[PDB]
């Protein structure tokens, strides 16, 4: 699509705006076929705006945080996959980080889109529906049938359930770099970012 020609802010409010658009048949292809959603030309003007370095790696982070939602049934979130489809389409590349943003490149440095929340680059909120980019209205999210209630988050954390707030029987909150050292099943408060420890959960069976 043209939405190149006029440039990056364009890219972004543009993708956004088409992905809530098509989404009735994009959440279908998520869950039926998603390599293909990713290969998407309806994605390559978005995966400009990504450094080319970590670019794949995100994507990888992505397509495996996805994965997750798929098989932790229960934890289904339209925002946050609406909000990070567009870095799945770079081709994967193993990383073991756990970012908590991601990069866009807009007038010569650019912008930041949190895994976790929100962004003056990506804008929901929850009891009015509606998306906001840079300051740009994008469309209004209609939410799933068993979009999740219980207050688990499965597209956050690489290996790892967010399971609600900061509980304080599990200890001071760790740090993001901590959780490797965690096994299977094991709860601890983690700085997930902002001010914000919330408590987790390393996830008790494997990834795919």
């Amino acid at each position: 699509m043209m939405w190149e020609i006029n440039g990056p802010e364009s890219v972004l409010v543009n993708t956004y705006q088409w992905i809530i658009r098509n989404w009735e048949t994009v959440k279908i292809q998520w869950s039926q076929n998603p390599t293909m959603l990713y290969n998407k030309m309806e994605f390559e003007p978005f995966q400009s705006l990504v450094p080319k370095a970590i670019r794949g790696q995100y994507s990888g982070f992505v397509r495996t945080l996805f994965q997750q939602m798929r098989d932790v049934l229960g934890t289904f979130d339209t925002a946050q996959i609406i909000k990070l489809l567009p870095f799945a389409a770079a081709p994967p590349k193993q990383s073991r980080m756990q970012f908590s943003s991601f990069t866009v490149n807009v007038r010569g440095s650019g912008m930041r889109i949190l895994v976790r929340g929100n962004s003056p680059v990506f804008n929901y909120n929850k009891a009015t529906k509606r998306l906001t980019v840079l300051g740009k209205d994008a469309g209004t999210l209609t939410e799933d049938p068993d979009e999740g209630t219980a207050g688990v988050e499965s597209a956050v954390l690489r290996g790892f359930l967010i399971l609600g707030k900061e509980d304080k029987r599990y200890g001071p909150a760790l740090s993001i770099n901590e959780l490797s050292n965690l096994a299977k099943g094991e709860k601890a408060n983690v700085l997930i970012g902002q001010g914000d420890v919330v408590l987790v959960m390393k996830r008790k069976r494997d990834s795919s």
